[PDB]
């Protein structure tokens, strides 16, 4: 689909819609995670010892916000430039996932959880053209982190 001027315009618009509600969209995101794979719970410091996903934990929120920002920035960078750029951050990202016990087969867990999360966020505006646009941008960014994990291992 490439990322036409028209597709980019579609991701920006839908990201703005997400940040518009972080405590919601972020706790939703962790539930769609534990739906797709329950075991994942022992991994997060702020989920261990708990029984349910904390709803107002600042550690949790600041964590999940950072995750979606990174996927959006990725899509514009693809329409403008044509690529996703690897920096210091994405590399420190890759280290911390390894310390914590995270693997690659974990990644379609977090993707579906994010496409389903954005399908929920845009509702009727949803198009093929948009699904195509966030699918392209996640896949392009995941390709880049998995790359830094394998490197931190
Ligand atoms: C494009 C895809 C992904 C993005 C953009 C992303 C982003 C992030 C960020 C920004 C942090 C916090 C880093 C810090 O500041 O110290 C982090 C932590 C973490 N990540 Fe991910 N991530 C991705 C995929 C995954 C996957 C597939 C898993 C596995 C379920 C995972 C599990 C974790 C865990 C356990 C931590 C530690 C949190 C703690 O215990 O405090 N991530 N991630
Ligand atoms: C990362 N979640």
């Amino acid at each position: 689909g490439a990322l036409t001027e028209s597709q980019a315009a579609l991701v920006k618009s839908s990201w703005e819609e997400f940040n518009a509600n972080i405590p919601k969209h972020t706790h939703r995101f962790f539930i769609l995670v534990l739906e797709i794979a329950p075991a994942a719970k022992d991994l997060f410091s702020f989920l261990k010892g708990t029984s349910e996903v904390p709803q107002n934990n600042p550690e949790l929120q600041a964590h999940a916000g950072k995750v979606f920002k990174l996927v959006y920035e990725a899509a514009i960078q693809l329409e403008v430039t044509g690529v996703v750029v690897t920096d210091a951050t994405l590399k420190n990202l890759g280290s911390v996932h390894v310390s914590k016990g995270v693997a690659d087969a974990h990644f379609p867990v977090v993707k579906e959880a994010i496409l389903k999360t954005i399908k929920e966020v845009v509702g009727a505006k949803w198009s093929e053209e948009l699904n195509s646009a966030w699918t392209i941008a996640y896949d392009e960014l995941a390709i880049v982190i998995k790359k830094e994990m394998d490197d931190a291992a």
